[PDB]
């Protein structure tokens, strides 16, 4: 049993946009960057603006153990605020199931 790898997470935040941004998910992983937005969970608006108002989100990471789960939300000026303040642990087990789960928030 190892297909199921990867980590289907669906994240959302309260945050508000400006059709031309992205607020994100760095996570402590490989694959989830999260020192290095470059891989950690960017949230978008399918529905909201083209940027991301409700900024939310379905990511796959491909891992099974603790990763540490920090939040930045990049704005429109180019610019990511790394929310920090509060904190997440997404304990991914590696397992057949148990690999998916939520992640919300929202802006302070
Ligand atoms: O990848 C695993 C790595 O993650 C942690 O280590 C640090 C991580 O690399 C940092 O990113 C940091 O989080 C920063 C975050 O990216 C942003 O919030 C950032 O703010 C902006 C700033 O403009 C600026 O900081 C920059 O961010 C970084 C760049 O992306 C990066 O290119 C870097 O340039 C190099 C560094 O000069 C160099 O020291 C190197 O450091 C390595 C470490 O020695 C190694 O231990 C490893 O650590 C792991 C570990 O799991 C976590 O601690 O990290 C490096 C890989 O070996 O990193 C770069 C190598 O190319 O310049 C800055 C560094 O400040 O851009 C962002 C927006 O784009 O500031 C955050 C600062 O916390 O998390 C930790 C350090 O806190
Ligand atoms: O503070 C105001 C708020 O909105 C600002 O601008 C929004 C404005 O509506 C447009 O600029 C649009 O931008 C484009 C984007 O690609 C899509 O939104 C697109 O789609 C339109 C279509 O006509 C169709 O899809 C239809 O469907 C929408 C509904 O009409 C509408 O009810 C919507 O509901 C959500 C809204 O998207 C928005 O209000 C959302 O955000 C609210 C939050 O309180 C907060 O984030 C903030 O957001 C700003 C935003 O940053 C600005 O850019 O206030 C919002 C409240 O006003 O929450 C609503 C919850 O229901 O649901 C669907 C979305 O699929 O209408 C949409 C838009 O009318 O239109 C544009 C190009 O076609 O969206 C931006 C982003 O909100």
């Amino acid at each position: 049993c190892t297909t199921p790898t990867a980590v289907a997470v669906t994240f959302d935040l309260t945050a508000t946009t400006t059709y031309g941004e992205n607020i994100y998910l760095v996570g402590s992983i490989s694959q989830l960057g999260d020192w290095e937005t470059s891989d950690g969970i960017a949230l978008s608006a399918d529905k909201y603006t083209s940027s991301d108002p409700l900024w939310y989100v379905t990511v796959t990471l491909p891992a099974g153990e603790s990763f540490e789960y920090k939040f930045i939300r990049i704005e429109s000026d180019d610019s990511v605020e790394w929310e920090s303040d509060p904190n997440r642990e997404y304990t991914v087990p590696q397992a057949c199931g148990t690999s998916t789960a939520t992640v919300t928030d929202t802006w302070r």
